[PDB]
């Protein structure tokens, strides 16, 4: 028997290989689909309308502010932070952001002229994508990120880009009579305390004439918290804080549309996924002297460096087993589009 | 290799034994299934939102008329003409019967007082139910056949039953202002050409206070129409003509809120409605001489009998290798409990 402390110990000491380390994340992961799928589909169903009703319930009641060089280091070139898209074994991550910003313009009919609010933008991949490829559209984003305010505008600035704007806001709080032709929202709604609340919120930003796209994390058959299920597991609560991300299933957002209406409907296949963490795993190790020197000023001790290094790294490697796992059917990334009630 | 005529020449003719009959209708459910499954969640999910907006696309463009004592010599005692609950082993039809009335009556929040809708009534088991249990409900049972009105009223006569009226009609033509605290669709939305306009005219008879509970045989992963897949399929089209019946997945209507917000959502284990079409073809066949005299005067000749009697039993024999394939878990009942908009 080996404590929590003991294997964070190691894990912080870079005394668990990759191999153990994979291990040890995948038979959590394994642990969770045993929580999760039920004997019987009326079991099953039983189990994911209970998390439903307590979302509803929700109701009565990560720092994204790392520097800009070090996520350069780690991440795309657009520093993406969410699922990409690999078409090939060969296919870059620079070229899986581009495939999936595509994407994302295809499945939330993006046309030229339309405005767009990007809702927990990051650093502003798709909003720059959107107003480079449609010059006529007005493209919003929103972060609650100063940071990410600032390189956004600094990006749209460097690339001659005069039609994109960023609400500073914490999405949750922002007061808005405008209007949008299209909300998208990828990977952040996992992030949302009152998901009902925010749905509502989203259809108040929408006329009858738009549409709302959002991508999510999911599992494909239960939704659960991102937490420990039992003593054992380290990694969840390391990985975020309680209470901080949702991973529901490729269905719970359709028991959510008091106030918008599912038109389309679909997932990627988790392989795209765990191509993505695995990229950002291997271009960390790559840049891993410079990422060090980078982060050295804004922390302090190479101790507190190291810290910053092992939980991104360990996202990663953890990331890679929770979305191949059974070759990318567990987990995997949802998207929906509606429109307005 | 054997014809569609040559297999049903058979079976009409009394030649195919029940363990045969069986094995043939098993792999013809068989090849449904291996026709619905898709390798990843990502084709399923293709896949399932195509069949989804083809019935959308709908909105452009049986006999329930059999004599009441022959429905009487093979059903239950209610005549429910559909999916029973069977707590036992030892659980009889008309106990099942009852059971899943009052599973309607939790699922559906009934409530002394209210008005109740209950549409394609059938022999009228439910609204005789909740009119009976219910003293201050009024209960209306609606239906397109003039016999299951006149079987209704009767025995809401016979029963002491004053809170009972039954409006005959074809529910997609019928036109009122009239609103209902409950409306309960009890396995007619799989006769539902067009469902998107069924679930509108559904939210026109609902107020804000009102609750909307259906129940639908479905699969648990794919939708299809009850049909052959291919010509080796003499079952499909003599059990329900072309374009009679669509069997929905579990999670089909949760695509079909435009007008109607789900609250619940639920499923029955196949082997129920098994035991249910198990227990029918048992009480035929026991029933068999008094059900060929029953027959007799209204359909002609012993042949034109036979021919009734061939299409009922094999309804149930095919059905039994329907819900009980793996023990339940792929064909089922689904249900839904909704409010308006
Ligand atoms: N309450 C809130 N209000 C506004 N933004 C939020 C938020 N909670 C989380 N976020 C933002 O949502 C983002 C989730 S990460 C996804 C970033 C971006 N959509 C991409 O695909 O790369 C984070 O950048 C975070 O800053
Ligand atoms: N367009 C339509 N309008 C009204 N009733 C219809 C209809 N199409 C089918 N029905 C009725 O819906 C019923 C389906 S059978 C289910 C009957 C009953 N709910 C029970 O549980 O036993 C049939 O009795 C048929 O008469
Ligand atoms: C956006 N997301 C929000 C919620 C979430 C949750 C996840 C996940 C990825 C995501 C995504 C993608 C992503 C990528 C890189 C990141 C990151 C996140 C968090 O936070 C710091 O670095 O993998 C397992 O669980
Ligand atoms: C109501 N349902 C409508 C659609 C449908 C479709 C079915 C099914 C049961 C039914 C039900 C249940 C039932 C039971 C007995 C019947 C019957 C039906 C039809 O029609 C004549 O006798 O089993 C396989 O496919």
């Amino acid at each position: 028997k080996e404590s929590i402390g003991e294997i964070m110990g190691k894990l912080m000491q870079g005394e668990i290989g990759d191999e153990e380390l994979s291990k040890r994340i995948k038979e959590i992961f394994g642990k969770r689909l045993q929580w999760g799928y039920k004997p019987t589909h009326q079991q099953q169903l039983a189990f994911n309308l209970d998390f439903i009703k307590s979302l509803k319930e929700m109701d009565m009641s990560e720092t994204y502010e790392l520097p800009s060089a070090f996520l350069e280091a780690a991440f795309g070139k657009t520093i993406k932070q969410s699922g990409c898209y690999f078409k090939d074994e060969t296919t870059t991550i620079d070229e899986a952001e581009e495939a999936s910003h595509e994407l994302y313009c295809e499945r939330a009919q993006i046309k030229d002229g339309q405005t767009v609010l990007d809702i927990g933008c990051g650093q502003g991949g798709l909003v720059l994508h959107i107003a480079q490829k449609y010059k006529n559209c007005h493209v919003t984003g929103l972060t609650n990120s100063k940071a990410q305010k600032n390189y956004i505008l600094m990006q749209a600035e460097k690339l001659q880009l005069s039609n994109v704007d960023v609400i500073l806001a914490d999405v949750t709080k922002h007061e808005s009579d405008k209007t949008y032709d299209r909300i998208l929202v990828i990977e952040t709604i996992e992030h949302m305390k009152n998901i009902q609340l925010f749905m509502k919120k989203l259809s108040t930003w929408m006329t009858e004439d738009s549409l709302l796209f959002v991508d999510h994390i999911c599992h494909k058959t239960f939704s659960h918290h991102f937490e420990a299920i039992d003593e054992d597991d380290w990694y969840s609560g390391f990985i975020f804080p309680k209470g901080c991300v949702t991973i529901l299933s490729a269905s719970a957002l359709l028991y959510f549309q008091d106030d918008v209406t599912i038109l389309d409907h679909w997932v990627v296949n988790g392989m795209h996924m765990a191509r993505s963490v695995d990229a950002w795993r291997k271009k960390l190790d790559k840049n891993m002297e410079l990422a060090r020197e980078i982060l050295l000023p804004g922390l302090g001790s190479k101790e507190a460096v190291n810290g910053v290094i092992t939980h991104i790294r360990t996202f990663c490697m953890g990331g890679y087993e929770q979305f191949s796992y059974n070759n990318g059917e567990e987990w995997m990334v949802a998207q929906m589009l509606f429109k307005k009630k």
